[PDB]
């Protein structure tokens, strides 16, 4: 790059200061340090680790929300700040040493969801490179029709259906690969392109709560709901209508706030050419990988996790030479780092006990407020916490808490409804583009010239209203179905 | 890519089989499967995990040595095989379940050395992009002169000196960045380029044992040697001459086996242009990072590990915009995956107890043989093991064993000599291009056109003799120096 800097010089011999210290970016960093120092000097929490974790959370949230530095660079900063702020605790409850904290926070960044994301890139690239996504898109785009909002609805439906069965870690990447014949011809400035990328992410967020296996929090809650009598049929009777209504409401939000209705789309007459033998190999591996992800619980005794299943497509496509080393190097690795930062942030929150202390204090003031009151107040907590903190982390703490509140209530249906309701509401917080796999994928997508489709502000002005719509769909339709579907015994 | 395959058709209606099943790669894969199945079906080790771990180690070593599939793809395969082969054990000693094994194996991939490697990439890119590596190389190349073997010696000395203080994780990357003004003009087919790339890796391997802080095994051995009276002066009196002699012998090996002596090099007159303010910022950050890596032990109470220090240059160069998102995406991520696979293989080896059992069996048969005999036999063991397994893991298992053997011996100098020699000899195994950070970096290097400088066979034909040379240099010169320097009390 360039070796020179511009300065502000005031002759008074003269004090010349670089202009990089007087920009909007510098002002955000100045303000962030000011708040973090104030939070680190004013007694917030009685527990020192939780007190410093509150400052750590704000600093990371402020950096991500304002994008003073790149989002994935803030993700790199998270492990450094976790060790520096001394927030990690042992199982005994003492502050972990910096050496122990360094290894603990670094070990948590690589996980099964990272492997699923890499398999998502592998599947998406191999499907686009051998003209399978092009043929598949020619049929979906023919079904949707010429209207841009119908194409938007189709894209949100595909990712919603995918996240129902294989979760929303890889579903957005597969959906974007399916949409590649249409997205690659449009620029990042296009309102229709912006709605499509944002719509897939928001629908994937909603798709994550619609099935008993659609998200890690859904699986955990299903373990809590089984003793009460809730099964797959009961779960689908509540979650699926709630998520479909939320997706439809978010869909209306997209095509009414984006100027994406006068765009003229190309007619996609379906491609009716027979697949080759090599293409059948890709399809078989792609379908088998998806099916194995669906039955992950039934094959966990041999594979352990979906991240181990994710390895099979990677070896079968890179090891046979279908994808080259350049293809692996061309993966979007900033997405991987940004995801690891969120996982590291969640570990710090859970290890310090910050969220547990916050939720426990809320439990004491609403323990005798009624089932609907607890669901709205605790659901608001997950909506705010889930916006900044991982949905899996928050659900692990909150769900056992609302279970003991529900048990104390004299209503035998209180505990199943609280566990069910909070499980769905654990996925509603989606206003921050740097939290959650669908949001990270969407806020990293670029067009042909490398320009970003979405900004953090665009994700905030639509994700926050979308989070509210999803919240209202759960506590109005979902709660109404729960009162009839869920029995107490 | 292409959609069609070529077939072998024998009319007999006709049985047409694709030609991909009758290639050298297919034959290698068939042989590897055959050997792995034979090992899994014939009773090797009494412990079930260690028997299957032996099969896993053989399979992975064969895949890497034959390069039937890409090395980083084998690295990706390593965690899947670790879970499938059921080799990981609990601290109790029972076989870990597939889910817990998946989580444990995935947690081990991301570590401090990965962060150090990423910081090495960041520093190398920022130094080359802002014309600091060019100026620095204009002086080193001027000192070396026109003779190619002198340039080779200069590069090996530079990487050796760097690995002495900051270890050989980032030192090879920095050395290659310093050599970019000369390496970028030469093709992968050039014998001189191959010699330079291989020599940097081999001298980094040798430099990893030359200092008390040059490698993790060196630090562990220094912890084991302090009670005996060995300090920095005693360590340097033995390790540094041995490492220098080994490096000189490997250098002679390189310039006599490679036809790299008739190549004509451009004269590098030193660049004498003053640095800019921005360049001074880069130099200051780089020097501060190197110094903090050097004093890692003195600042562990705050930073915990060199991986956390590695974050500081990454943030300071990416969040200030000196390096872009494309620069991060242009990192050689295949190197990272290969290193992660090596770490996972080491974790599988240590968890099963295979290496511990092998070393204990050797100890039970060489417990009374004399100090030199025990040193030579355990050094051969460490050479073979570290050719395939991580040097850190093998040192961790072996050093306490040789310490207990030396304690049993009536010679009061036996224990310090055994620990010291085994510490030096734990780094000699360098014949496999897929094991160790310098070897992985060298085997992943490509020229402008993307062609690889080195092959696995080229690494084997020179790496094994280099390992033998290092072993002999230790067990003769280092042993002679130990016999006088090391006192017993
Ligand atoms: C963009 C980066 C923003 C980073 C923001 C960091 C926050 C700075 C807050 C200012 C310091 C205020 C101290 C007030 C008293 C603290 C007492 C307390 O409770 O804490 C003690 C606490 C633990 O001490 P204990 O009480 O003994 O446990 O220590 C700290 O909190 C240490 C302070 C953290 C230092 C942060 C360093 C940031 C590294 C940046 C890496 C380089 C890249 C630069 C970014 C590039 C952007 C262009
Ligand atoms: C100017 C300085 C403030 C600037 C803004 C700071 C942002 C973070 C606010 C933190 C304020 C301190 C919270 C705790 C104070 C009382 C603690 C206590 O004694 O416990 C009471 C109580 C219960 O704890 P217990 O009483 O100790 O059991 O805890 C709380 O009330 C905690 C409330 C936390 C609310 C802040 C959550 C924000 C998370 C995201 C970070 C900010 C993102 C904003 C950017 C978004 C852009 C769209
Ligand atoms: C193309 C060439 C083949 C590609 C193969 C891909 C990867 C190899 C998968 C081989 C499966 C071997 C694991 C099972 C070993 C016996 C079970 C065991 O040890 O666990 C006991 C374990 C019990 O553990 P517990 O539940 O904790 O007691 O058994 C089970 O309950 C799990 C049974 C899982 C069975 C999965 C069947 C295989 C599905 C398909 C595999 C991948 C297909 C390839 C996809 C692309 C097609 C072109
Ligand atoms: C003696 C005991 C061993 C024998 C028993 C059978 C061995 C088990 C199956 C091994 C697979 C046989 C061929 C292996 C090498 C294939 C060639 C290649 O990678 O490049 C093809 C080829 C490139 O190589 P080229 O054609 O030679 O340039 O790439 C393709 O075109 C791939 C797409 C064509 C259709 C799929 C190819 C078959 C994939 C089989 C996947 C199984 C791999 C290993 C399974 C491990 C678990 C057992
Ligand atoms: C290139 C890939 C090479 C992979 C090499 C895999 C080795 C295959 C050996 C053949 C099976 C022999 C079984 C003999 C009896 C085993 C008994 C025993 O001790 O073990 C039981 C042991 C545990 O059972 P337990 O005794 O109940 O604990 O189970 C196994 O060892 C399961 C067998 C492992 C299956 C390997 C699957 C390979 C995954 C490939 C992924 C797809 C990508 C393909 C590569 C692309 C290349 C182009
Ligand atoms: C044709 C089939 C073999 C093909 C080649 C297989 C390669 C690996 C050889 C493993 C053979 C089995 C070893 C253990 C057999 C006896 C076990 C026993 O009862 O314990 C005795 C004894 C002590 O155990 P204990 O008596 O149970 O306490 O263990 C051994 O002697 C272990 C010896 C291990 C030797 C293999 C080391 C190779 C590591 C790298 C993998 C292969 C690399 C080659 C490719 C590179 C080419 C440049
Ligand atoms: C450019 C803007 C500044 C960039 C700075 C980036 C990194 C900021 C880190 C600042 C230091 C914060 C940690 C110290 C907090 C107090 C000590 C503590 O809590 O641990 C107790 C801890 C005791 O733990 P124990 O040993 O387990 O008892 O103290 C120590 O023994 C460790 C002492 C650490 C001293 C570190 C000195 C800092 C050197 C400079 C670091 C930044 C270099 C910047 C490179 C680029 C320059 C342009
Ligand atoms: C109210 C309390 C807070 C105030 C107290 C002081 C704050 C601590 C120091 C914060 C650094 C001040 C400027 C921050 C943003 C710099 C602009 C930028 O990144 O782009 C420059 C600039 C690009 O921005 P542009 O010039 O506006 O396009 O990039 C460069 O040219 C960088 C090379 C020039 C020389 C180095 C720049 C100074 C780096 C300072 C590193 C410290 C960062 C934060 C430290 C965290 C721990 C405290």
């Amino acid at each position: 790059g360039k070796l020179d800097l511009e300065y502000y010089r005031w002759p008074l011999n003269n004090v010349a200061l670089p202009k990089l210290f007087f920009t909007k970016k510098a002002y955000k960093i100045y303000f962030i340090i000011l708040v973090t120092g104030l939070l680190l000097g004013i007694k917030t929490f009685n527990d020192a680790a939780q007190h410093r974790c509150m400052a750590l959370v704000e600093c990371v949230a402020f950096l991500w929300a304002s994008e003073a530095i790149p989002l994935h660079i803030t993700a790199f900063l998270v492990p450094l700040l976790v060790v520096l702020f001394k927030v990690l605790k042992t199982s005994d409850g003492a502050i972990m040493s910096a050496a122990s904290a360094s290894s603990e926070i670094l070990a948590a960044m690589w996980s099964s969801t990272i492997m699923i994301l890499l398999a998502g890139f592998t599947l998406g690239e191999v499907l686009a490179q051998y003209n399978i996504a092009k043929v598949l898109a020619s049929w979906l785009l023919a079904f949707a029709g010429c209207k841009p909002r119908n194409v938007l609805l189709m894209a949100m439906c595909v990712v919603f259906f995918l996240s129902m069965w294989i979760s929303n870690v890889a579903a957005p990447v597969l959906t974007y690969s399916l949409l590649s014949p249409l997205l690659d011809a449009m620029d990042a400035d296009s309102p229709f392109a912006q709605a499509l990328v944002l719509g897939v992410a928001l629908a994937a967020n909603i798709g994550g709560m619609s099935s008993p296996i659609s998200s890690p929090q859904n699986i955990i809650s299903m373990s809590y709901l089984k003793p009460y009598g809730i099964g797959w049929g009961q779960f689908f009777a509540v979650a699926l209508p709630s998520g479909i209504l939320a997706m439809l409401l978010v869909w209306i939000l997209l095509f009414t706030t984006f100027k994406m209705n006068k765009t003229k789309l190309e007619k996609f007459k379906p491609i009716k050419t027979k697949f080759t033998v090599k293409q059948y190999y890709i399809i078989t591996v792609t379908v088998a990988t998806i099916l194995l992800w669906c039955v992950e619980s039934q094959i966990e005794g041999a594979f352990g996790s979906s991240g181990q299943i994710a390895i099979i497509p990677i070896v079968l496509f890179f090891g046979t030479g279908l994808l080259s080393t350049q293809d692996l190097n061309a993966f979007p690795w900033s997405i991987v780092i940004l995801a690891m930062g969120g996982i590291a942030l969640g570990k710090a929150v859970s290890s310090s006990g910050l969220l547990s202390t916050i939720a426990k204090a809320l439990q004491k003031k609403i323990e005798n407020d009624g089932v609907f009151a607890i669901l709205c107040i605790f659901g608001i907590l997950m909506l705010v916490v889930g916006t900044f903190v991982s949905h899996t982390v928050s659900a692990i703490i909150i769900i056992p808490l609302v279970q003991e509140v529900g048990d104390k209530l004299g209503n035998p249906k209180a505990a199943p409804i609280l566990v069910f309701g909070c499980a769905l509401l654990s996925s509603c917080g989606m206003g921050l583009a740097s939290s959650g796999f669908p949001n990270v994928t969407a806020i990293s997508k670029v067009d042909r010239k490398g320009d970003r489709y979405l900004s953090v502000m665009t994700f905030l002005t639509r994700g926050v209203p979308a989070s509210i719509l999803a919240f209202l769909c759960v506590i109005t339709l979902g709660y109404g179905i729960m009162a009839s579907v869920v029995k107490g015994n």
